[PDB]
């Protein structure tokens, strides 16, 4: 079996991605983030803190014939942005595209973090790292990825996001006719439970390849680029006005500029950022600083390669018994 549906940016900056998602019997639709740097599928909810819900859809497990309470189960979750939830735990029927499984774990949120209650596009998140980070307890829960593995065509799924316009989450196949090229594949650690590889060097603009190991993670749930400090900084000396401002928490670059594109390696393959995917708007309604896409990773611990660097690409996420990673231009 297969599964496809359509992703579509929250804003006109693409923050964010969200897909619809049918939950329940009957069909409870609601709009999903789908986050490859997470593996909880955890949804607002008749449960969530009623002060908390701003005009979110949120499931109602009465309502579905097919929800079970799963019984002592709880779960909370810390994202790396500071953000937390919380709540118990349903199984209930979950269909992606026209890709049904049963039996899916729902984490219904008792209570959420403001930032999610500010975002009423969002009503939730589906989490498509590996299972070893479901933070369901005392028994952990696997992912729908994980779930659907069995049923699908292929152990696969795509991530086609689209630069300011609507894009594709495919599961059990590869759309030949959805990028240029060729498919190159590169390993995944699977170590600390990210879709973690090494991209083999950067370039800046039309300047020189720079062969170098990074070493980062495929994470759909993140907007922007984070990289090593000495990367970053490379990228913006070459924007005239650019500097890093810590009032604002990150490189900022005067809104008429414009901005070099980004190269960065896969194997021996090559995937170019153009400059206008770099540019995220000014800082504050009418101000003519800009804020950055390509932002430093060292108060993060982690190279994150977000939104900013995926939507450049098709990129497959290979999980076989061998995980990998295959990017191709589009």
């Amino acid at each position: 079996s297969t599964g496809s549906a359509t992703t579509t940016p929250i804003d006109s900056l693409d923050d964010a991605y969200i897909t619809p998602v049918q939950i329940g019997t009957p069909a409870q639709t609601l709009n999903l983030d789908f986050d490859t740097g997470s593996s909880d599928l955890w949804v607002f909810s008749s449960e969530t803190t009623a002060s908390e819900v701003d005009g979110q859809t949120i499931y109602t497990p009465s309502k579905s014939t097919t929800a079970k309470l799963l019984s002592g189960a709880t779960w909370s979750i810390s994202y790396g942005d500071g953000s937390s939830s919380s709540g118990d735990v349903y199984t209930d029927t979950v269909s992606v595209g026209g890709l049904t499984v049963t039996g899916q774990a729902v984490e219904s949120a008792k209570k959420v973090s403001s930032s999610f209650t500010e975002d009423s596009t969002i009503d939730g998140l589906l989490g498509l790292a590996f299972s070893t980070l479901n933070t369901v307890s005392p028994t952990q829960q696997k992912t729908f990825f994980d779930n659907a593995k069995a049923s699908l065509d292929s152990p696969v799924f795509t991530a086609d996001l689209g630069y300011h316009a609507p894009g594709t989450y495919n599961f059990g196949f590869i759309d030949t006719t959805a990028y240029t090229g060729s498919i190159t594949y590169t390993a995944v650690s699977t170590k600390q439970g990210f879709w973690e590889w090494t991209s083999t060097g950067y370039a800046v603009g039309s300047g020189t390849f720079k062969s170098t190991s990074i070493d980062g993670i495929a994470d759909t749930g993140t907007t922007l680029l984070y990289l090593p400090a000495t990367v970053v900084s490379a990228y913006w000396a070459q924007v005239s006005g650019a500097k890093s401002s810590s009032s604002v928490g990150g490189y900022v670059f005067p809104c008429s500029a414009t901005l070099p594109s980004f190269t960065f390696g896969v194997g021996s393959a090559r995937i170019v950022i153009p400059g206008d995917y770099i540019d995220f708007g000014p800082i504050s309604t009418g101000s003519s600083s800009c804020f950055g896409g390509i932002q430093s990773s060292a108060g993060i611990g982690i190279n994150i390669f977000g939104d900013v660097a995926l939507k450049a690409a098709f990129v497959v996420f290979n999980g076989a018994t061998t995980p990998t990673l295959g990017f191709a231009s589009k």
